[PDB]
């Protein structure tokens, strides 16, 4: 039934301060214009994009923390294999591609994001048929 | 099998400064008693009600992020068809009435809430039977 | 099926004030060296140990908030019967001993942990065989 769970918290200021820096895992998962507008800790860009990163991380912990997570997990093409997106109705959906996709081969991920003030959070649950 | 998951954080300080503001969605869920007590930035009733609030928020996100989001849109019929209570013993429970109780006819709602510092939080999970 | 869920936030500042203090239920569950290092609010220890404590609370509430508790009454030696071990490359897992282990006899528990800035958090999820 439940393969996994994850929870992550993220400081929006601290994230805003480090999201835009040529050579990070941010570069490999956010758009330059997304990293750039998010550089601004007072913009909604930043507040929203912190939440999306918190979902990504929550998903990582949920899998990592499972069995479906191999004993040498996590090479480092695992941040854009997991993609956290808004769906047509305004709701979060995870999109797996790549090698993680193949692990999590046949599992449903539910996710929820939230943000308040300078803090942003997410949790993700992994199910199994 | 998990049909919905929600999480939401609320700012106990901001919450308490708007819980007694007239016209709001709060007056349909808390008693004028409560709303006024929950007006002091650190008064135990603030923290507690911030949390019931977060609880509610998080059940709403779990539903509007599921398949039975089948519109009867966001009428804030939902805001008053859904209620979070602190049972006799003090355990948090969900009460559904009206429309939502019909849509979530046979689903199971699990919540938990907490509050630390200036911040309250909660999480709900929706199960298909 | 899901039997219960649990979530908990902890102020690491406040925890590292009240953790090396005498007669606290901390003493009954953490090691005198453990609590002594978690006094430095800015240390690794205090972080690391706040997330373990939120873990315990998140599992305590998951079980508590259920009908798999029997009109809950906390058994004694809880907190310390609920262990938050890790699995080498740093993977959380819960360990039960004693009464709870019996009460939660054939339950599987999922936890995740997390700590950002000065708050730490955890979530738990209790499922039937």
């Amino acid at each position: 039934g439940i393969v996994g769970v994850g929870i992550d918290l993220v400081s929006i200021p601290d994230f805003a301060e480090q999201v835009d820096q040529p050579g990070t895992v941010f570069a490999e998962t956010f758009t330059p214009g997304e990293r750039r507008d998010a550089s601004d800790k007072s913009s909604s860009a930043a507040r929203h994009l912190a939440a999306r990163w918190a979902a990504k991380e929550a998903v990582i912990k949920a899998w990592s923390g499972s069995r479906f997570a191999q004993r040498p997990v996590l090479p480092e093409d695992i941040h854009r294999d997991i993609e956290v997106v808004t769906d047509m109705w305004g709701r979060p959906r995870v999109r797996l591609t790549g090698a993680i996709a193949e692990y999590l081969a046949d599992v449903t991920i539910h996710v929820s994001l939230t943000h308040e003030g300078d803090t942003a959070a997410a949790v993700a649950i992994l199910e199994a048929p």
